[PDB]
């Protein structure tokens, strides 16, 4: 029951992109104990590269905005496992840059790592065509590129998924495409739940629907980290597609109310026609691959608050 995080996988050589980010940093940190881990990125945030190096992570400058093959000189080709979590996604409305940069980076990275045992590409649930608020989306539900908040983002992921599927087959590189739901946890900035809390602190409106509430499938960092080795094991040619979320249906308003409950901070719920969109996933396929999640969301969110905003909790 008490098992160290680093024991999920040992003796491998792991390439991680997006290793500074919300999703992949805890993964790289967890695997760095018993594996050789390289993080590819830009490391523009002061001190993050030092923090990763201090854990025994080898860091390697890698910018997806560089279109050429020269960017890969000096990078080993004997990685056994790859986690591609970085996303080139800088608001400018430039859908062509988003499609081009992300798609080409997938191709160049998979080709470089064509000898790997498994390649894991992180995608998003935002590319599902909106059905009902409470619908539990499956891997076969219709897809569109609609996102009012960030239009180029889901379109770029559709294009990147296309590249990933094609290179998986051409290279015979076992691959998993994991469309991630909302990740959260005590590291980084805490995920969407803490973004809501920040708005509550600032007195900013939180749109909610006229009837009911929005729904998601929150995934805690500790569960996310446990899942990565199982997602690599499920990698295949053709690529394995899975909706990657938690085991609990989490109402967004329920989450906001819980933050109020914990802190005494009041949310300004605005019943509204137009709300920021979230998606709940049917966990059936993911559970077949990973087994059940372990962290219930109310305890996870409470401890995330304690880690990132301890002063706003009753003392
Ligand atoms: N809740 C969530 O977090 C969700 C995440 N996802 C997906 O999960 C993945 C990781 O997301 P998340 O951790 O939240 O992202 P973050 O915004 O936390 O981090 C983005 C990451 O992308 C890297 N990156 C961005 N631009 C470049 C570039 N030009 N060259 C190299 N690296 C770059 C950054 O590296 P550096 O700092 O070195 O620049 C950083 O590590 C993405 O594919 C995203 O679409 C999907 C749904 C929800
Ligand atoms: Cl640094
Ligand atoms: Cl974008």
């Amino acid at each position: 029951g008490l098992v160290p995080r680093g024991s999920h996988m040992e003796g491998k050589k792991i390439l991680v992109t997006g290793g500074t980010g919300q999703v992949a940093r805890p993964v790289a940190e967890a695997l760095a104990e018993r594996n050789e881990v390289w993080c590819l990125g830009r490391f523009g945030t002061p001190g993050v590269e030092k923090e990763l190096n201090d854990r025994g992570i080898t860091t390697f400058h890698w910018d997806m905005d560089d279109p050429g093959a020269a960017a890969y000189e000096g990078l080993p080709d004997d990685f056994t496992h790859v986690l591609h979590s970085a996303v080139r996604r800088g608001e400018d409305g430039d859908v062509n840059a988003a499609v081009e940069v992300n798609s080409v980076a997938c191709g160049r990275l998979m080709t470089h790592c064509r000898g790997a045992e498994a390649f894991l590409f992180v995608s998003t649930g935002a590319l599902y065509k909106r059905q009902t608020l409470d619908h539990a989306y499956t891997e076969d539900d219709p897809v569109d590129g609609v996102a009012d908040w960030l239009p180029a983002y889901p379109v770029g992921k559709i294009a990147a998924e296309g590249a990933v599927r094609a290179f998986a087959q051409v290279l015979n590189l076992p691959t998993t495409i994991a469309r991630l739901n909302i990740a959260y946890g005590p590291g980084g900035y805490g995920g969407v739940p803490m973004l809501y809390f920040k708005r509550m602190l600032a007195g900013e409106p939180i749109p909610v629907p006229k009837e009911g509430q929005n729904w998601c499938s929150l995934l805690h960092t500790d569960d996310l980290v446990a899942h990565v080795p199982r997602l690599w094991e499920a990698a295949a040619t053709p690529a394995t597609l899975v909706n990657w979320g938690g085991d609990e249906a989490v109402g967004i308003t329920d989450c906001v109310r819980y933050l109020e409950e914990l802190t005494g901070v009041r949310a300004r719920l605005v019943p509204s026609e137009v709300t920021r969109e979230t998606y709940r996933f049917d966990p059936t396929r993911r559970r077949e691959i990973t087994g059940p999640c372990r962290v219930p969301w109310r305890e996870g969110v409470r401890r995330t608050l304690q880690a990132l905003h301890p002063e706003h909790l009753p003392s």
